[PDB]
Order: structure tokens, then C-alpha cells, then sequence
């Protein structure tokens, strides 16, 4: 649904994330947990972290951020052909972690906020539009996989 040109913008900005995976991971999760504190209760391994300082001091959270962004980066680089990458993710998030689709909108907001926060120059109107479209397709496809697993999250 994205043009080849929009995908180049998504991957261009993604390389900036890859220059600091762990720092982007942290900032996205702190944003997620600070703005949507109910998501913290679904991150049972992190729910004891109540302050942004406790969160930034958690090397465990920092590691998880790398795991999330690494997985998300692999999806974005497939330019929409991510069936195989989304399958394990939908399986675990729908059946094991029980993360609703709405929480994916929340982390999507957080990703975009952090990207603009760190790269206001490269992440302009067009890049934001493309990244929003890419994250939108990601949630759309993963919601379809949720239903196929019988969980509508
Ligand atoms: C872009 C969106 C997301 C991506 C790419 C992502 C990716 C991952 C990956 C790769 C794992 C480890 C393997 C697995 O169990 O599937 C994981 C674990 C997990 N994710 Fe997600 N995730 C996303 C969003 C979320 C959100 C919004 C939550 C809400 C709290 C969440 C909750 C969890 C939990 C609870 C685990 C298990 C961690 C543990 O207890 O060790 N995920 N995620
Ligand atoms: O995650």
C-alpha cells in the first residue's frame, strides 16, 4: 500500500534507529509506559518499573527494546512482504502475552514520537507519513493474524 518511494523513507529513518538500537528501544518503551500505564501491566517482567529513571536504569528493559526494534526492523525491511515475520509475533502476542491490538497503536505512537524526537530533521512530514503508513500496515496485517488464531485482541 506504500510506494517504493515511501519505503525508502521508512528504511532511511530506520538506519538511524539502527545506529542506536538500545537507546531508541528504551525511549520508545518509556514513552509507551509513561503515556499508557495500563500497558505496563501487560509487560509483567517490567511492571515493577514505576519511574522513568527506574526504567532507563533497567538493562533488562534496554535488552527487550533491542529485541522489539530488531524484530520490527526485519518487518519494515520486507516492505510489506512480512507474512513470515508477523506469524511468530502474532502467535506470541495474541496467545501468550495477550497484548491487544490497541497496544500496538500505542507503541506505534511511541515509535513515531521517539523518531521525531531524535531525528527532527530527517523525520519530516514525508518520512512521518511513510512511517505511519508502514506501522499502520503492520497493525492491519497483525490484526488479521490475531483473528486467524481466534483471538481478536
Ligand atoms: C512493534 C510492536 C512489537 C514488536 C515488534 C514486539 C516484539 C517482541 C518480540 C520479538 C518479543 C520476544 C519474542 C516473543 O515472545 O514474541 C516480544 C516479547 C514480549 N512482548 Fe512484544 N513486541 C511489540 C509490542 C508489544 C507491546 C506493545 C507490548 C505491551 C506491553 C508487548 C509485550 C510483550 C511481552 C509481555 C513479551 C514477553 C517478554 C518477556 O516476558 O520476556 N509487546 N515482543
Ligand atoms: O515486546
Amino acid at each position: 500500500v506504500l510506494s517504493e518511494g515511501e519505503w525508502q523513507l521508512v528504511l532511511h529513518v530506520w538506519a538511524k534507529v539502527e545506529a542506536d538500537v538500545a537507546g531508541h528501544g528504551q525511549d520508545i518503551h518509556i514513552r509507551l509506559y509513561k503515556s499508557h500505564p495500563e500497558t505496563l501491566e501487560k509487560h509483567d517482567r517490567f511492571k515493577h518499573l514505576k519511574t522513568e529513571a527506574e526504567m532507563k536504569a533497567s538493562e533488562d528493559l534496554k535488552k527487550h527494546g533491542v529485541t522489539v526494534l530488531t524484530a520490527l526492523g526485519a518487518i519494515l525491511k520486507k516492505k510489506g512482504h512480512h507474512e513470515a515475520e508477523l506469524k511468530p509475533l502474532a502467535q506470541s502476542h495474541a496467545t501468550k502475552h495477550k497484548i491487544p491490538i490497541k497496544y500496538l497503536e500505542f507503541i506505534s505512537e511511541a515509535i513515531i514520537h521517539v523518531l521525531h524526537s531524535r531525528h527532527p530533521g530527517d523525520f519530516g512530514a514525508d518520512a512521518q507519513g511513510a512511517m505511519n503508513k508502514a506501522l499502520e500496515l503492520f497493525r492491519k496485517d497483525i490484526a488479521a493474524k490475531y483473528k486467524e488464531l481466534g483471538y481478536q485482541g
